[PDB]
């Protein structure tokens, strides 16, 4: 049900699913609380943010 | 002007830097953190004078 996954270089992950939501875990596969806002770098060099439940990815 | 977001309120954002104009033409500084729709059916928002589109 993982439509897609940003692999961020702290570790953590956050999974978009086919329902649309969204979930992330951190570098031991825990769930996290999602941060809005705030800018979050991937390991192939794209920042992503989190705001009113969706994902913006740099322009 | 590199880059224009036609907004749906009537405004424009430009990038050179980073402006906001409003209906009427008048330049205001570009809002940051806050979401925007284009007319052309995306959302962005802008960071650190960086512009995130909606994914
Ligand atoms: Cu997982
Ligand atoms: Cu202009
Ligand atoms: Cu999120």
């Amino acid at each position: 049900n993982v439509v897609k996954t940003y692999d961020l270089q702290d570790g953590s992950k956050v999974h978009v699913f086919k329902d649309g939501k969204m979930g992330m875990e951190n570098k031991f596969g825990k769930s996290m609380n999602m941060p809005e806002g705030k800018v979050m770098e991937t390991r192939d060099g794209t920042k992503i943010i989190m705001k009113g439940n969706e994902i913006f990815r740099l322009d």
